[PDB]
């Protein structure tokens, strides 16, 4: 059940921290718009083709983010059909990944990508701080990270510290215009943190998706509320997100015709 083609990305997009808000805002909506399926779309969202049924994981992206302009970068493992982020690599040329045995080759990195396992308990995400700093300092901690970083519980900690900034600024960014937009802001000529109505939607982004592929059935349908997230209609929920996870919702479509008609579109 190991992934193939980590080392083969469908594509990879690079950044720079040192940019600005539009350069950021540019290399979020590029992402969105290479993962998206061409044929699917719902509320003028993109929504991602299904998780293939039955094989391991064999669609990857690359994220490279550059601690400075000429430096080489960190890279990110990211899966293309969920966008769940599963692996890095250092300096040293090591993979270190999120899932054990998950990856040819690489070493586990001790714990996983839930914010269960970074923070202990996920309330605690209101209180990570986010901004151009926080960023640097998470690209090269990872950067830097040595095997031996791994039997130290205060680099541990903090590797975890980081993995959770990442994900945050890179993958709910991806999925969230709420949060590409919130973390645009920190980047504008430095630190916030998240609210909890970005809370409840970073963790709800599989029913706030399957919120809005409902309205899309044709009838034989309003808009189900998620109070907690502030979002009570489609409008709402389009605004809110910036690319659906695939959902097989009753009448809409189903795992293997999305997947044939995304194949039939250009899409790989
Ligand atoms: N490795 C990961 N990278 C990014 N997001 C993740 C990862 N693992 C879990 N998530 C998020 O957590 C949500 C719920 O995870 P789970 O309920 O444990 O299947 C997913 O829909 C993702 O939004």
């Amino acid at each position: 059940k190991m992934a193939k083609n980590v080392d083969k990305p469908l594509f990879t997009a690079t950044f720079n921290v040192q940019a600005s808000s539009a350069d950021y805002a540019t290399f979020i909506a590029g992402i969105r718009n290479k993962l998206r399926n061409p044929a699917h779309f719902s509320h003028n969202r993109p929504v991602l083709p299904p998780v293939e049924p039955n094989v391991p994981p064999s669609r990857w992206f690359h994220v490279v983010l550059k601690a400075s302009p000429t430096s080489a970068g960190l890279t990110l493992a990211i899966r293309a059909d969920n966008i769940y982020l599963e692996g890095f690599k250092s300096s040293d040329g090591t993979w270190w990944e999120l899932t054990p045995g998950l990856i040819p080759g690489a070493t586990y990195v001790g714990f996983g990508g839930t914010y269960r396992d970074l923070l202990g308990d996920t309330d605690k995400l209101t209180n990570v701080a986010l901004g151009r700093q926080q960023l640097a300092d998470a690209v090269t901690a990872l950067h830097g990270r040595t095997k031996a970083d791994k039997p130290s519980g205060p680099k541990q900690q903090q590797a975890r510290e980081a993995v959770t900034t990442l994900l945050l600024m890179v993958n709910e960014a991806t999925r969230f215009q709420t949060v590409s937009g919130f973390v645009a802001g920190l980047l504008h000529p430095k630190s916030g943190k998240i609210g909890n109505e970005m809370k409840a939607q970073v963790n709800g982004w599989q029913d706030l998706s399957a919120a809005l592929l409902k309205t899309d059935v044709k009838p034989p349908a309003k808009f189900a509320p998620i109070e907690k997230m502030g979002v009570r209609t489609a409008v709402q929920a389009a605004n809110t997100l910036g690319i659906l996870l695939f959902v097989e919702v009753p009448g809409g479509l189903t795992v293997a015709k999305a997947l044939e008609l995304f194949h039939a579109s250009g899409g790989k």
